[PDB]
């Protein structure tokens, strides 16, 4: 039926948390259980934007639930979140997270992801699957996976001493992962209880919302997170100290959680170990332009070759790299075709190289302020005169 | 159930003991027993408020309230105070209040003031074990945590005579300790007995009360130490004196009363 | 409905009245002993209705007998009191009836006592005087 007129119900809602619309989307795959609440295909992604559809595809006490209030309780981003089944063994249970195409035809799994694109368009500038990557087996596959998207992939160590966690972080070179240590402890509406969050979400959630106003140039280490208590292994940072263990994790390039309760993250590099892609701002303005280039140049990836067709988005690539110049995320440019691999037996298979070459705001890691207490300002003041 | 109306109850309290909030946090490690009054797990911090989160975290007869309540009448502070069990000799005594990372993740003893930080937004720029700053063994490790943390580790001398604790901060040119050597008596609220109190808490929450009003440069030298008798050892000031007993002790970097 | 609350009949249908119109219904315990109404009032669990159980008496303009008022309206017009310069979100807790002599059934409230009449009541969720 229906109503005319006014209806007040009496309802039992809460904490309007409101924060500005992000754009990077984020993958996710986590468990879940698939009863008749939650409204959807365990292995297919669906596509979310706000708390609604992550509590009508998915159950209330899901762990997709509880890793998308993580992230929507950050900024309102776009996740694309491909469940899987709740399996007994770890051993099992990593084998539904990596998945594959070992169905008849279709994907499953991390493997889904892929599937954003050509779906929603929405193609993953994110990865993380919380809680199901202290495995080896799943940021193995999360990081070849990331490579494929040109993502970057967020894990996170186990939650055991301080010397387990570095032991981990050495199984990785890979220039596209970025590691949160300590295990966020979220309160969950009066549960008189803090539960261990994996603080994968959160960290892929601070990436969204400081994609949207700060630019996708600024490095994402310094800046809050929101609903988080006092975390898992207390990790400070001492200044002067060579053992704390903020410091004795930046070093095995593992972010963290630094100040009260986990106010902020700590995290500037990526899990590299070649010197130029250390940090997380050159290996995400690298992969964040050169689809804002494609972007604004899908019109060039197939057309008939004019004489002008070298000329003009050689005009349109430059045109485009002063308006990031404009915002500042690059300093000064080049961009050129290249005089040397541009022949006309190129030109008949359609091959045409042009040469981009900018660089990055380096990011302002350890500003250093070196004092003296001197008596030098004694002498002319506190005299009679 | 419940009540409606007003309820008047005699009650056992008194003697509101007022004092100014003070910004300053001090750490704080002392023994305990963790029986079923005291709601504080032994080898982790809890972050104190008042004289009421001093009694209902540890006990009302435990070290760490007896040396809560020496900071509570002087400086409404805030203390990061993580106890230890109380052991049976005296050298692993001392080095339960070290601790270190001897658990399987986690920490125990002084270690674990660093957690003052990431836990409670309190670091300690205090550091005080009310009795245990006699040995070597705790003092040093406290300039081993006073270093890290920047802060100023407040000790105590023994009970000794005058000259053995003279040679007792000759070990130390450690530039962040602060040494206080004659130990308050204290009453006790009708006990009719002067308990040696260490005299390390209540040098601690001089500090947070002239952090306040006095800022934190001004010299914390003159000033008063509220709930306390005549101490343990009478150490005068004559002047001109070159043989009294607190020239005699400045001289040695030792602060006194 | 003065008098007509003590009933299980009325005071279901006024619970089933008051929810239709978001009202609260004021209703009374019998001119029973005290447990008597401790035990009318387990029957509801009705989150609007509002329980006063001793009966005023009043004198009524030189009559000389007490007659036993319901205590229904007298209750009822304390809120409409209250509602105009204390506001309604203002507890019609402490608050004066007037036209009222000594009522029919003697509630005290003795401080700190856990046996006391009217803090009997309260705890079965029942106004008093």
């Amino acid at each position: 039926s229906f109503f005319h007129g006014v209806t007040v119900t009496n309802v039992d809602i809460g904490a309007r948390t409101i924060a500005l619309p992000a754009s990077s989307v984020i993958g996710l795959c986590d468990v879940f259980t698939p009863g008749a609440q939650a409204s959807a295909k365990p292995n297919v992604p669906v596509l979310l934007t706000s708390k609604k559809d992550a509590a009508a595809a998915f159950g209330i006490g899901s762990s997709i639930y509880l890793a998308c209030e993580a992230i929507y309780n950050r900024a309102q981003a776009v996740i694309v979140a491909v469940g899987v089944e709740t399996a007994e063994t770890p051993e099992a249970q990593a084998s539904a997270v990596i998945g594959g195409i070992s169905a008849a035809g279709e994907r499953t799994g991390l493997q889904a992801l892929l599937d954003g694109k050509s779906r929603f368009n929405a193609q993953p500038r994110l990865l993380v699957a919380p809680g199901h990557s202290a495995q080896q087996a799943v940021a193995t596959a999360m990081d070849g996976l990331a490579e494929k998207l040109r993502a970057i992939a967020i894990l996170d160590g186990p939650n055991s001493t301080d010397e387990a966690a570095v032991a981990y972080a050495k199984n990785f070179g890979s220039k596209r992962l970025f590691m949160v240590d300590p295990g966020v402890q979220v309160w969950d509406s009066a549960t008189n209880a803090a539960r261990n969050a994996p603080a994968s979400a959160y960290a892929a959630g601070l990436f969204a919302w400081t994609d949207a106003e700060y630019g996708f140039w600024s490095s994402p280490s310094n800046k809050e997170i929101k609903g988080v208590t006092g975390t898992s292994r207390p990790v400070e940072f001492l200044d002067g100290d060579e053992t704390c263990r903020a410091n004795l994790l930046n070093n095995a390039n593992i972010a963290t959680i630094i100040r009260d309760d986990g106010y902020r993250l700590w995290g500037n590099r990526t899990l590299s170990s070649d010197s130029k892609w250390a940090f997380v701002t050159r290996v995400r303005t690298m992969d964040l332009v050169m689809d804002a280039i494609l972007a604004g140049h899908k019109w060039a990836v197939d057309r008939g070759i004019t004489k002008t067709y070298v000329k003009d988005v050689t005009e349109g690539l430059r045109a485009f790299m002063r308006d990031l110049k404009n915002q500042g995320a690059v300093i000064n440019f080049e961009v050129y075709a290249d005089p040397d691999l541009n022949s006309a037996s190129q030109l008949a298979q359609g091959k045409v190289y042009w040469n981009i070459r900018f660089t990055d705001v380096p990011p302002a890691e350890n500003p250093n302020f070196r004092v003296e207490v001197t008596d030098q300002w004694l002498t002319e003041v506190l005299d009679v005169a």
